[PDB]
């Protein structure tokens, strides 16, 4: 039997090695909320929140999640629970704030499971094809390469297909294409593209091209909730869904979502978004549940310094994960007298 005795909030904020520049946001740093729940034996368990500092991606922010979790703890502190399933009942009421819910569930999961060490497939991402990028691909031999749609797409695929190893090709089109791209999309179908993520901002454009003449279509940005994913699958010819556990409300919601989406004829890929090494571990752990290898980002891809080191080290085409142990000295109190600045 366990009871929760204390809650602490912390912040981490490392720079992105390369500034993030997208139509939705510019990010210089990944601001991130961490929670620590301490049980009645004095055992501390950490959770990593996937909300951002402002609402550029989603309505839940670091600040909104902090207030939600703080109230949740007031409502649930010192309550006894016997099992993982009893613990999850306590976060039933957080359905409407899935980012907050996922943060708590990440901590609760650790109270009831012995965490394995394991590997997942390495998939590379390329936004273009500089010498630095090409040399990395050649050296690391990924089994999947995700290439960003640009005007150079076909000219770059031709370089990639001369690389001395076979890989699955995914294209990320970033909700950026229009009717003038249909011809190219149809040509792209002859290049063994496993799927294309989000060709169109307006999903109804899929109805304008002959079905089966473009690559299989994935939801990423539009994979916002299980219910809206289902609504889109029932209306349009979507075959692949990129599932981010935090968007579903946490670790515990992933398998049910997968079972349901497979019953509607979709395939699932587990993915993440700008994670530190704590969340990255749980995303990787869940990746084998998907129909295709997960979109797991390697250790060090975004951040020079991490709160959990060695979380997804690339070795011989696979990413290696260890039970994640937060380095407490990297965290800072979120607020109050012990939140300092320099």
């Amino acid at each position: 039997s366990l009871k929760l005795t204390a809650l602490h909030f912390y912040k981490y904020s490392e720079p992105f090695k390369s500034q993030i520049v997208t139509p939705k946001v510019t990010l210089t740093h990944r601001d991130c909320l961490f929670i620590e729940l301490i049980d009645d034996k004095g055992n501390a368990y950490f959770g990593e929140c996937n909300a951002f500092q402002t609402d550029w991606y989603d309505h839940e922010t670091i600040a909104s999640v902090k207030h939600v979790i703080e109230q949740w703890f007031e409502d649930n502190r010192n309550k006894s629970f016997e099992t993982y399933e009893a613990a999850l009942k306590l976060v039933d009421s957080l359905e409407n704030t899935p980012a907050a819910r996922a943060t708590i569930v990440m901590a609760l999961y650790q109270m009831f499971h012995v965490l394995p060490s394991f590997s997942v497939a390495y998939g590379a991402t390329a936004s273009g094809l500089s010498n630095k990028q090409l040399e990395s691909l050649k050296a690391t031999k990924p089994t999947r390469i995700k290439l960003k749609w640009t005007p150079q797409i076909m000219h770059q695929i031709r370089v990639l297909r001369e690389l001395d190893f076979h890989f699955q090709l995914v294209i990320d089109a970033n909700e950026s294409l229009d009717r003038q791209d249909f011809t190219q999309l149809q040509l792209l179908a002859r290049e063994q593209v496993l799927y294309i993520e989000e060709p169109f901002k307006d999903i109804s454009m899929l109805d304008e091209v002959a079905d089966g003449t473009i690559p299989p279509i994935a939801l990423d940005e539009k994979a916002t909730s299980l219910l809206d994913i289902i609504n889109l699958i029932e209306l349009y010819n979507v075959k692949v869904v990129v599932l981010k556990p935090f968007r579903l409300g946490g670790i515990d919601k992933v398998q049910t979502a997968i079972d349901t989406l497979k019953s509607h004829g979709a395939k699932v890929v587990i993915g993440g978004m700008y994670e530190y090494g704590l969340s990255r571990y749980f995303t990787a752990m869940l990746a084998r549940k998907g129909d295709y290898p997960g979109d797991v980002t390697p250790a060090g891809y975004y951040f020079e310094q991490d709160v959990v080191a060695h979380s997804g080290i690339l070795k011989e085409g696979r990413l290696e994960f260890r039970p994640p142990l937060v380095d407490i000295t990297q965290l800072q109190p979120y607020e109050g007298h012990h939140h300092h600045h320099h």
